[PDB]
Order: C-alpha cells, then structure tokens, then sequence
C-alpha cells in the first residue's frame, strides 16, 4: 500500500497503488484506495480496507450533511479539523491493530494566488495533522522510497502531465523497492488510479494516460 | 522462496526462484538456491540463506570426503541418511528460528530401469524423510500453489523440455499467487535457475532456454 | 551511523559518517568508522563502537597472521568466509544488543578484467553474506535513504572522482533524512572520511577533497 | 523540542525550535511551537504535537469565553489555575504516553513596577506549577543544556535585543548538544520563532532579526 | 559523584568531588575518587566505591607488574587497551548494578610536541574507549552540568592555574545543579582533590590552593 | 522536604525547608511549604507539591465556608476531623504515588490554661491522626534526624525565640544529614520560613530573624 | 540489633545490644555480638547470628593462621583487606537474605601518635570499606538514632569512662527509639557488653561498671 | 497491641496496652485502645488505628441513634448483631490490609443472675462472633501469651481487684513475650488503661491503682 | 509435634509427644521423637520424620566414629558444632519443605559444678545455635504454649520427679492448646516418652511413671 501526492502550479495530483495483501499472500490486484469526497478535494487512506472505506464514506457523508444544513461548503481548516477528529476517535482500534492513516489533498478556492492554492495534509496515528509544504508527501508501507524518488524527481514538475509522470514513477520505484506494493500489470492490464484537482474541480484520470506513462517509464528503465 | 522438482522419463529436473526478502522488503533479486553436490544429485534449501549455503557446502564436503576415503561413492540411501542426520542436528536452531528445509533430487545409477531411476526426497523439520512418488514435489512459502499447478500440468510431461516448461510454469504460478516469490524479470533480465540430472550426470540449464520458456509462458498468459 | 560503498570502473570507493549518539544525545563528532585491513580491501562496521573496533582489529590481525604463516595472502573467498564466521560467532551478543554489521569492499587482483575487479560484500545479522552487484550498497541507520540516493545518482559515475562525489552526496542525503547521521560540519571543519581502493592498493582520501566536494554540494543545494 | 523564555527589564521573551522527530527520523523542519493566547501572554508546549495544538486552542478559547462572558480579562492567578487544571486533567493520557508540558510567559498589567511585571511559569506532569524567578526557564528534551547556557549568558541581558540574542544562543547550544533539537537552517532558510511581550502587548518577532542574530552567532562560533 | 578533567598547554589537570550517597542519605563527606596509577597518568572512577577502589588498585598493580617484568613502561595505547579490557570484563556485574565508569588522563612522553602531549580518554559501559579532543571531559551523575560549564569557561585556560580554577568552578556548578554532588565545605574545611600531570610527572595539588580558589569563586558568585 | 513544629509556653512554632527535588536533580530553591489556613492554626504538607498546594487551598476554603455559613469558627476537633477526612479521601492517589502527609499546629482559644493551649497533630497515610504531646514533631524525608535533634535540644526551650532557634537548628541538622533537605543559603540569601502562633493569632516570622539565627548557628558549628 | 563504637584520646571503645528477635517475637535476651579477634582489635557483626558467629570465628582463625605462618601480625590494612574480601564473598547469600554487616574497631601500634592510634572501619553490603574519622560510627537497625545521639554527645568525651558513658547513652537512646533494640534490663540484670582497646591491648569491660552507668542514665532521664 | 478481658463475679474487666508501632519503629507510647460505647458495655479494637477509632465512634453513634429513636436501649444480641455487621462490611478493606478485630465486653442487665451477667464476645475477620465462656479472652499480636497467662492465673480471681491484677499481669507477660506490646513505663509514667463494668455501669480505672499493681508485679518478678 | 526439655539440679530431662499428622488426618499414634545419641546427651527433632530419623542416626554414627578414631569422646562444643553443620547443610531441602529443627540436651562431665552441668541447646533453620539458660526450652508446632506453661510452672522444679511432672504437664497443655499435638491416650494406653540424663548417664523413663503422672494431672484438671 502506497499513496503519493505532489503539488504542481495550478493544481494538485494524487495517486495510489492497487495491491491488497493478507500477510504475505496477495488478496487483491486492482484495489482502489483514492476517493473523491467532494468537488475540490480528494482523500486516500492506507491500512485496513474495512476501516478505510468506512472513513471515506463517513467523511463524504459528513461534508455533504454540513453543506446541506448550512447552505455553504466548509472551509479547508474545518475539513482538516473534522478529519483530525475522525482519526483521533479511532485511536483505541488503531492500538488493537485497526490502523488507518489518511492523506488529504485539496484545492483552496479562497486563496489569493490560484497557482499556489494546492494543499497537502498528512495525519498521524494520534490525530495530529501537518500541512505539507515541501511539494510532495507519501503514505503507506513504501512511503520512504516514494518520498526519496519524489525528492530527486520534483525538479521536473512544471504542469499537470509532469506531476502525473513523477507520481507514476515514484509509485513504480516504491513497488520496485517494496514487496507489499503492486506495480503496473502488463498482463492483466491493471494500472494505478490517479485524481487531478484544479480550479475546475476534481476529476478522475483516464486509465489510458496512466497506461502510456507506465509503459514509457518501463521502456526507459529497460 | 519456492523450489520445485518433478520426474520425467529418463531423468529429473529441479528449479527455484531468485528472491530474498527481509520481512516485507526485497533484499535480493537473483539469489541462487539450487546447488549441485556431486555428479548424480542436486539439492535445494528453502529458508534462511545463512543456514542454506552452509548446509549445501557441508553436504558436498561430506560426500566428497567419504568418496575419497572409501574410494567409492555413497549409495542413495546413505546420502539420504546423511542429509536426514544433518537436518535433525539443527532442530534447536530451527526452533529458535533458523529453519532450513532442503529438497533432494538425484539419479540412481544402480537401478534396474534407467527410465525410472529418478528420485525425489523431501525432508521435514524434525529430520524425517519421505521418497516422493507422485512425480513432483515443491518446497518453500509458495509450495502449495506450485504443487497444485504441477498436479494439473503433469499430464503434459513427456521429456526433459516438457518437464522444464512445467517447472517454469509452476514457478510462475507460485510467484503470481505469493508475494514472497519472485517471478521472471523482463527489465533486469533475471530468470530462475534450473538443473537437469540424467544418465550423463547433472548439468546446469543455460539462461537462454529459461528466458525463452518464460517469455512464451508470459505471452500465452496475456 | 551510515556507511556507503559503490563501484566505479577500475576500483571501488568507501565512505562513512562521523557521528556517535548515545540514545538521543550526541557523544561524538568525528568518529572514524572506515578502516583499512590490508593492501587491497577495507571494511566498515556500523553499530556498537566497542564491538566495531574489536572486529576491525581482530580481522586485520587474523589476515596478517595467515599471510605470515603461509607466505601468501588469502583469497577473496577465504576473507569473506573468515569475516562471515566472525560475524556468526557474535550472534548471542547481537541478540542481547551488541550488534555489529560490517561492510566489506575490496579489489580482486586475481580477476581477468581489471576494470571489473571491484567487489562489495554485505553481511547479515546471522552471518549470511551476499556479493553486491547492483554497483552500490549502504549500511547503517540511514542506509535506505543513501541507497535510494545512489540509485538515482549512479548514472553519473564514470571514474574515481565521480564515485567519490556520488558517495558524499548520498551521505549528505542520509544525514538530511536521518537525525542519527551527522552531516558535514562547516563550523568545526569535520568531514566524512573516504577510502579509495584501486590496482595500486588502498589509500586514504585527503580531507581537502572531501571538504571541497561537500562545499560544492551544499552550494548546489542552496 | 526545546522552548526557552527569559525575563528582561520591561518585558519577557519566548522562543522555541522548529524540529519534529518520529523516533529517530526527522518528520518536520519548521514546526511552530510558540503561540499567542491573548494580548499579554504567550504559551509554548513541548511534547506530542496532537496534544500541544489542542491545548493551545482550548486555552485560548477558554480565556476568550471567560472574557466575553464576564466583560473583564482573567487575572494572572486565574490563568495559571486554569492552565494547571487543564494539565492535571490529562495525567492518564500522559501516563499512557500522550505527554505535553506547557510553558507560560506573560506580562502583568496590574503590577506596581512595570519593569518587573514579566512572569514565567513552569508546569509539572502532575499539574503542579511554580513561578520562575531566576530570570529564565527552558522546557523540552534539551532543556538542561539551554538552562546552563542561559545561566552563563544571563549577565549580558539589558534590553529586548540582548534577551533575544541570549535566547537564540541558548537555542543554538541546545541544538548543538541535542540531536532532537533543530538548529538554524542556512540552506532552507528556517529559523526559530520568537515572541516578545511588553507593556504594549505581545507581538511576533520578524524572521529577519532572528536570521541576522543566528548568522552573527554562527560567525562568532566559527 | 562528578569527576572533571581538561587539557591546558603543557599538561593536564584532573579533579573530582568528595561526596558518597547511599540513595538519598549522605554517607561520606571527604571520599577520594582521584588516584595516581604511575608517574605520568592518573585515573578517576565514578560509581560504586567497592568496584572503584578495586579497579584502581588492580590497574596500578598490572602496570607495575608489566613494568617490572619487561623493564620498560607500557605505551599509552597499551594502557588504554588494558583499561578497556578491565572495563569490558565487568559488564555482567555492571548489568546487575555494580557499574563503574573510569576516566583516564595522562601525559605522553613519546610525543613530538610537549605542549600537546596531554591526553584524556573516556570509557563506556561496554568497554569502548574514545580519546577526548575538545579539551575537556566530565564523568559522573553531574557530568552534563560540568561539561556545559567547561564549554563556556574553556576560553580562559592558558596555564595550570587557569585550568585548575576552571575545573574547580565546573565542579562547583555541578554541585549546585546536582544534589548528589558535594560542593566545597566551609564549615568542616573539606575541598575537592586535584591532580596535575606535566612533563615532570604527576603530583597532588595541596589543599590550600583549592581552598583559596573555592573561596574566591564563592565570593565572586555572591 | 522537612517540616518541624514544637511547643513552647504560650504558643507554638512551625517551620520547614525550601527545597524541591525531582529525583536527584534540584528543581526549586525557595519553595514555600508552610501555610496559614486561618487565624489560630497553620498547616504544613510534605510530599508532592501539586497535591500539597491543593490540600492547603481546599482546607482553607472549607474552613472559611463553614465559618461564613454557621457564623462561628469550627472547634479544633472538627478541624482535625475535616483534615483527617481529606487525607483519607486521597488514599488511592497516595497508593499510586501522589502521597501528601500534612502536619497541623494550632492554638486552642477554648482551653482553661493559655500556657498549654498549643496543639500539634500528625496524620498518617491512611487518615489516622494523633495529638502530639512530647512537645515536638517532624515530618518529611529527614524527619528522623530533626526529631532526634529536637529530642536533645528541647531542654533549652523557654519562650518563642528559644523555640524558633531550636527549630532552625533541627532543620539545619536535618539538612546536614539528608541530601533531599536544603539548608540555609548564604549565597542567594534563602532561609527557611517560620510561622508563630500565639494568643494574638498566627503571624509570619520575618526573614531577618531567621537569617541571624542561621548565621549564629553556622558560626557556632564552625 | 545495634552496635556502636567511638574514638577517645588514647584508645577506642565498642559496645552492642543484647537482643535477638525472630520477626516480631523476642528470641534472645542476652545475645553477645561483640567479639575480640586478637590483641589490638575487636569486631561486631549485626544481622543473622548464624552468619555473624561464623564470620567472627573465621576472621580470628585466619588472623591467627597468618600470624603463626609468617611469625608477625598482619598490618591494619591487611586486616581490612581480609575482612573486605570475606564480606564480598558472601554477597549472593546476602542477596538471598543472609546479610551480615560487620564493624571493625582497632588500635594501630605502628602509628606516630599514640593518642590518635584508634581506628574505626565500616563495611558495606558489597564489600566496600571506609575508615571512620568523625569519631563515631554505629551499625544495625537502630544505627541512625545512635549516630544522632553520639553526634550530640561527642563533645563530652575526654577519656575512657566518658566514651563508655556516651556509648551506653547512645545504646539506650537507640533502644528507646527502636523496638528491635533491647535496652538495659533491671529485672533480669542484663546489660550491654563493651570492649575497650588501648595501648595495653583489648579487654572486656566488667558488667558492674556498665550496670552503674545504665542506672545513672536511667535515674537522670527520670 | 494486646487487649485482654476476663470475667469476675459481679462484673467484667477490660484492659489494653499503650503501644503503636509502624513496622519495627515505635510511633506511640500512650495510645488508648479501650473505649466506652454506652453505660453497660465497652469495646476494644486491635489493628489499624485509623479504622479502630472510626469503628468505635460509629458503633457509639449507632447505639445512641437507636436509643434516641426507639426510646429504649438495644438488647445485647442486637448490639452483637450490629457489631458483627459492621465488622463484616469491612472485609474487602481487611483483605487489602486495613484489618481491625474488635473485642466486646458488657454487662447484661436483663439476666436472672446478676453475678453471672458479664459477657465477653470475640469477633473474627469474616464477621463471625462467639460468646466467650472460659472466663477470659485476649486479642492482638500477643494474644496467645496473655491467654496462656490468664489460663494459669484465673484460679485467683475472686473480685474486681483480683481480676484487675490478673489482667495487668497478663498484659505484662504479653509485653515481655512480644516486642510489639508495650509494658509499663517507669520513666515516663505510662501505664495501661482499664475499664470496669458492673451493675452500676462502666467506669474508668484511675491510673494510680494500675500504677501500684504494675509496681507490685515488677517487684514480685524481681 | 512438641518436644520439651528443662533443667533441674543435677541433671536434665527431655520429653516429646507421640503424634504424626499428614495435613489434618492422623497417621501415627505412638511415634517416637526422642533418641539417645550416646551416654551423656539425647536429641529430639521436630518436623519431617524421614529427615528426623536420618539426622538422629547420622549424628549418632558420626559421634561413634569420632570416638572410635580418636579414642576420646568429643567435647560438648564439638558436638554442638557438628550438629550445627549438619543442620546448615540441609537449608536447601528445608527451603523446599523438608524442614527439621532438632533440640539438644546433654550433661557436661567436664564442668566444675555437677549441679549446673546440664545444658540445653536450640537450633535455628539457618544453622544458628544458642545455649538455653532460662532453664527450659520447647520446639515444635505447640512450642509457645508449652513454653508459657513451663514459664509458670518452673518454680516447682526441685529434683528429677518435679522436672518430669512439669514436662508432662507442659506437654499436656500444648496438646490441649494445639490440634497437631497428641495428648495422653487413656484408651490405647499411649503416653509420651521421656529421657533423663544425669551424672550416671542417659536412661529411658519407664512408661509406668509417665502413666501415673498423666493420670494424676488429668485427675487434678478435672
């Protein structure tokens, strides 16, 4: 399990792997771990799937409920506070073993500079949150390898396509260096899913672009 | 870690994977686990590498020492007894965690029927040994998947090439179903190693044949 | 504690940090961890210093004793076997907490190709050894960060100076990403020590070259 | 984590480091640990960030709520009592491992002598509080080194700039003597944050002054 | 218990406190912890007295025995090795609770520069040794406070008297900041003992000089 | 921590030390441990400060509340019962480690003989109370030494000044024999605080008298 | 169990109680705990009687054996070393519960000043020894009370009778303050035993003198 | 702690010691343990004082409350039932260590024979009660010795004075045979307290009679 | 199990009960526990019978062996030392549960006064021994009751018959007060065994005298 997210001028990208493992045996091959909560942010949870899907659904439901009740969407700080409270409320279950660490990436429509409106937030096991400002952040088992790869590869990010390519390459490096992370599948045609958030909203990247990027990266590495 | 061995008319084949993992992180990519002790048998040990290489070297040294002292090679039963004693003498270290389960495949030159002279022997953690007679046997973490694949694929074994193809396909299935087993590497050009033992002795299969077999299997599975 | 070693055409380089920490408090600022055993190989041990210096001295003494007794130096395989036996004999003390993982880099004078005569060997806690062939290897607390940095930076290695620069940059990255690794000191003038082994023997890199390389890297990163 | 605070004629200064470490790996590089609750006092919490930010926000909210309800600000003794109750109410979580030790520095507008109106209060893990009167106090992992440095350097404090320089030098010494404390960053341009409280209220020290002070201290130490 | 030692041009000084405490109750008031082994070095052990006196006597006896047997005194490296072996041989008793950490200070008569012939060696609990080169080192319960005081006060060391004054001031600071360290006694006339080693040998500082230095320091601090 | 109290004809005196220690390190140098609850009695608590200040404040608040509600002050037996109930209600926290043993000294205005109206009450950890009648009582870590000193020195008590001198001498002896008790400070000018209760009420002894008494005692002991 | 010993001009006295208690029940009423080893020293052991008598007999036997073998008595330092070795050799039994702490008092015939030839040595549980120089020392359960009493009463010691009276008074105070120490028995006529060592040798004090001293002390205390 | 009670024609006597011990150290010298609940019975509790005084006060309060509510005193069986319920309700605290075993002695005014109206009741730790009919009963640490002494001495009981003398002698024997029981004090003038209950009610024995009885017993034993 | 022994002018008597109990069930009714080792002393062991008989036989064998080897009987001190060594050598088995506490009574033929030549020695579980001088001593489960009875009844001992009667009465009292001690049996005719030692040697008391004494005591108690 590895989820990466980096900031590019005018938006933010988010991607994750598609592998679920029960110990050392592979259980899933195309598991989806990146979800869209509402128009201008997406979340990704690494850990137990049973807690991850529940957290995603509950976060989306709470955001929609508040928006319907008050008539206006929550501010970014309010969303961060709600997610932090949700994470903190599961500390006992995390101690038992039901651990889920989410990653939040969104676009701030109430920012003076649209080019620097992208935000990346990481959460701790105890509920603490920190706003990422180095331009990238990764979570999961292979987070360290992906973070090092992004540290070296962030100099080539200029637009959305460059950021997507860097994210795919970081995921490939994490899968190469970690046995719990699943790389691109050229036999079954399974590729990581990505979400791009910009001023127009959050959209889902088509599988064709990710397939071409993965094929190009594999050819280059050969 | 997965090592497979099956019997074909006129000989016996033996193959294993090339992956070493320290927990969940990949440490090796072309680790060799199949060794040739003397002319008419080869061994393969799955488990801790530090114990596996030591066991292989010690077994070869003991066989050579006996052959030099007495002037004649040991019988197959004597070799099985020596290997069983060696395995039994390491039970305390196996209990602590230094476990090594070897697999023995050899050719009996003192058999009435040369076509049925192949032998496969499996060893337990307590030193018990059993002569395999179903025609195939696998050891390691992904032994069950490989054994099922060989159970379905043993009907197509007629000669050495068919047995080698079946072994490679079983290793591929085990790597597909197990995250601790490494499949063929089309980027770095790493392929499993195989040893063929027949009436002329034990030889090492060239990497080119294994590469072509793996490529054909991958193309067929696509 | 971080020690790195990579292979370049015609030799091999080896370097390590200069930090000793007692828990979370800094105890040493210029600790030397890379030692020269004899003419054509050098070793580096990461872990408890009391065991590291003892292991280095004992290995050098054993090599010199064998060379004096037999009149010829040991082969590389013999040196690897001796070091593996020494590491394996300390497993109980390592279990208690006195752990020391050495890294071996040397030059093989009995190789057909002088340009590919460099060797890098890594040792496990149980005494297992593996010959490194990816071109680089790192040990210590910050080994992962240095290994990722070398994975990205190995494409620029052409000669000794390039390899030394890559090693220094990898050490700098490891110190940046790890609080237990000490980076270059521009106030006290403390810089990591490096050893270069080639066909002419093993020599110690002067501090001036490492100082200039570290200053250039710091200026580039600014 | 290290937070220092000392008293100068006519006010009080407060500063802290910008390092967050998850065990031995660095997680944050510009973490803010000094916060302003209201006009005439500021607080600093060392320990778990998830508890520290919550404590700061809750203390500020409680003070504002009381001021709005009663129409007058709380006395200094009342603020100390409220903070002590808040600290005491978290003793079980501190026993489990969620420990947070705050440091309180403020200006008493109801004092006969304005020059001696500065107050420094330290809190224990059990909720006990003591008013600091030696002129300085430090909390965190590297509190001892900073306290010794301030013990030697307090003789040069005459005004606000002298106190700020002494605080920065004490933080530098603590970072030098402790691996968990982050010193000034000349590459990324990260410097410790400081807050100055005087008769006109609590203000935030601009980063430029701290940068010049740190550069001067580094040059002097060279 | 606190023992300090610092280097001055042309020699080395060594001093320690005179307090023995059984838990929280004071048992001794003039305990001697600095001993002279032979002509050109002195040792000081902090910890259990029953082990400290035994270690001092055994070290002196071993040095004298070697000098009598071989006719020449041991080199400094040999003395360090012997002391390290002695410390390492007591690791089990230290684990039970009989811990003794010695501090070694000596003068090297076989050095090119007489002004830089002073040496300070510190030993770890596991037997590891490191040659001190910052110019000072302290051991005992209040070692940190004394080390910080010496860090600030080392700039005034020019000769033997300055070094002695700095050592006495550091001991006074350690006694002030630590309840297990005994300061100067103006009622019973008990003062710390000091040993000065120079090119002429190791001598014992008379109590009168230490008394005057302590009185001057107390008057200055008033 | 040591608090002493003895009876003299016409009143009662009470005094305590000014040292707070966190294990073996000194944390406070002028901590106040003797408090005045109301007109005709004072209390002193030895142990955890966080519990001691809370107990003193709560006892004073309860006494004032009862006096305001009923219009008449509580009898001495009622005050003893209230304090015993308060002590008994904290037995679980004392078992965990939050132990606080108070000492009560007061003047009974409803006694037939004004000269024998002084009362001293000691409390146990389980809430039991006993009225002291030997003429003196001490509590704290160094209670035994102070009690022995008062046993020898009680023959010289004739009036208030004699009792104060005896109490100061007992505190000095306790500080001499105990490392957790702080004696008079001739450098920082810190002296123990004392409270005198007589027929006119409870008053605080000025620091000048205690300073002169301590100086005279120190001169006599020299 | 309480044994006291103090120094007077021209000799040294030693005395102990006569009570043995099995838990809380009295088992003995006239147990002797002070023994004479040879001419110029006597010893007293507090703790388990079965170990105490054995230690006394063994010490006397060893001293006599050495004197007979070498023809000259051991020096005082040699006797101290032998007793320390004997105490150290029983550390395991002391840990189990068979603890015996001896007290050594003797006269040095090889001293320049006969008036200051008295010596008092105390031993720790780990075998450490310290020469007493305050003029008095007590061991046993009620050692603290006796030591405080001697601290106050040492000013009246001028000769042997004064020292004996002070020792008897200290024993009486220890018995008064400790329930495990037996005071003088006026019904059965049991009184503590004392030994006086001077330039003429060690002699046993007659019971009549101790009886008169105890009666006078009891009458004075009435 | 020892409390004795025996029956004589026409009444019943009750007495107890005056010693309180905290482990092995004496804490009290004239502690009162025999109390009068109402006109025709008295109680004595041995064990923790904090529980003993509380039990005595609560029993007296309950008896007075019932007498005031119903207008008639409780029967003896009702009093026994109430005391048994009170003892049974404290079983958990007794299990923790807060054990208190009371002894009840009273006079039955509703009995046919006034000469045999005395009653002695003993209570167990579980709340069980038994009416004593052998003529005597003792409780406390030294209960066995006192019971044996009363077994031998009960033949001389004819009236109140004889019973009082027998009780005092039994207490003296218990104090002689037990170190936790305090005998008569001829120095401080402390003697055991006794209560005599007859047809006229319960009265307190004056100290003079007990003093004369103790002096006569001591003289006889001499 | 109860064994008693008391001293009378001109000799010493020794007696014990005849009951063996396995927990709470009676196993033996006439078990003999008093044995004669040699002419002038007898021993009695209380505890495990399997150890008691072995100890008696071994002690007798050792005494006879020494007497035969040297030609003269051992002194009383030598016998005490041998018995103490034998008891001390069984401390581990006693800790497991095989406890045996012997009682020694003998006649000293080498004493100046024949009337005071009787000796009684008691031994502890750790091997310590004490010579009894109060005139009586008892061991076993009911030792306390017998000792109290002898304390009251020792005033009537004038000769052998009086001592025997006192011993029988003490045994009867111990059996009455203890359920593990067997009293005289008037149905089966079982009575305690006694041994009388005087100047003429040790003899066994006939059962008729003990029967008459027990019958007289029973009649008197009726």
């Amino acid at each position: 399990a590895t989820i990466v997210a980096l900031k590019y001028p005018g938006g933010v990208v988010m991607a994750g792997d598609r592998r679920s493992t029960q110990g050392n045996m592979i259980s899933g091959r195309d598991v989806r771990k990146v979800y869209i909560t509402d128009d201008y942010t997406a979340t990704g949870i690494a850990g137990t799937a049973a807690v991850a899907v529940e957290f995603a659904r509950l976060y989306a439901v709470e955001l929609e409920h508040y928006e319907k009740l008050e008539g206006v969407p929550l501010t970014f700080a309010g969303k961060i506070n709600r997610l932090a409270i949700m994470v903190r409320g599961n500390l006992a279950a995390a101690m038992q073993g039901l651990l889920a660490l989410p990653l939040l990436a969104g676009y701030d429509i109430h920012a003076s500079d649209p080019q620097s409106a992208g935000r990346i937030v990481s959460f701790d096991a105890a509920g603490g949150w920190n706003i990422e400002e180095e331009g990238y952040q990764a979570v999961g088992s292979g987070s360290l390898f992906a973070k090092s790869s992004m540290k070296k590869l962030y100099s080539q990010v200029t637009d959305g396509d460059s950021g997507l390519r860097v994210a795919v390459e970081a995921l490939y490096d994490a899968a190469d260096d970690d046995s719990a992370t699943g790389g691109p599948d050229l036999v079954r045609g399974i590729f990581p899913t990505a979400v791009i958030i910009d001023a127009d909203g959050a959209v889902d990247v088509p599988e064709s672009r990710i397939a071409e990027l993965a094929r190009a990266i594999i050819e280059s590495r050969s």
